[PDB]
């Protein structure tokens, strides 16, 4: 249909789901000390806007959230997951900035006058729409799946 | 615009063009026993079915290639890339048979009358489509930033 609804289930799919079924299925994610959180949910960092380098907004918002990478294998996966995290109170939290989101971007190419702004009202409202649709899809799958109390998506205007 | 485009333009701007870079730059992708390969490309390979478990394809299609997976940073980006490879006559040969292609099958839910068959001459011609525009859309970016020459995109059809 759309393609952040798509962009939405391939992250879904191969991040966020097997990252829910790690957490359920070994009892939590292990810290470098050894510690495991049973406790361990997922926090998914919408930006407030998008760039056309997803890299280094990844970096800003790791030095900003002050997280570190802790790495794990799910079975019959072709590569390991690798999450960024934060350890507060007995409690962890994967803080993922999706890089997928760097789609958004190419899809919205079309959508408007190619002398268009960043700033303006028009392109504030067609980023947000692509945005929704993302969330919703991400929301659905999760849902339906029963992984809806392990993820909260949270967009940067809102903390 | 459509599904499968912005899923190319994310594999291509996440993967593919930070693997050329790294080709490029590094002057080729290293061995176990430390031998760089400055001859290292890129076959990217379409499945003749897209499956609702594409790890299970992924390793299905690795046993059938006997490739193996090495591993390199490319600076600034916020994971290591994973790369499944054979190594040839003094040429080192990138096989990726690409997980975001999961996405394609979200999409065309909605295109199919949800009693359909997989191997209908319907269903053969939408996945087609869909790979059509994914294919265009990966040539075209890399046309653009000058690495045609480093990757071909094979559909497993024509092996
Ligand atoms: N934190 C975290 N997030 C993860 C990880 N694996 C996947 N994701 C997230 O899930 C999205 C979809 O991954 P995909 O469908 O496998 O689709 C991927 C996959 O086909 C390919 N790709 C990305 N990284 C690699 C890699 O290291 N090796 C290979 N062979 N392909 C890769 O590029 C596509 C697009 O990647 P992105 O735009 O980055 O979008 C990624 C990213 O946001 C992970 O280990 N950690
Ligand atoms: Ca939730
Ligand atoms: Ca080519």
């Amino acid at each position: 249909g759309f393609p952040s609804s798509t962009l939405a289930a391939v992250y879904y799919e191969n991040f966020v789901k097997p990252t829910c079924l790690h957490i359920i299925q070994n009892g939590g994610i292990q810290d470098d000390d050894g510690t495991k959180y049973e406790n361990s949910t997922i926090k998914i960092i919408i930006p407030q806007k998008l760039t056309t380098d997803v890299n280094s907004q990844f970096q800003t918002l790791k030095k900003s959230f002050q997280t570190k990478k802790l790495t794990f294998d799910y079975l019959g996966r072709p590569r390991n997951i690798d999450v960024e995290t934060l350890i507060q109170d007995g409690k962890l939290y994967v803080i993922d900035f999706p890089t997928v989101l760097s789609g958004i971007n190419y899809a919205i190419s079309n959508l408007l006058p190619n002398d268009f702004n960043s700033m303006s009202d028009d392109y504030e409202l067609i980023l947000n729409r692509e945005f929704d649709r993302f969330i919703y899809t991400l929301n659905k799958l999760a849902l339906r799946d029963g992984y809806n109390n392990l993820i909260t998506v949270i967009n940067e205007k809102d903390i």
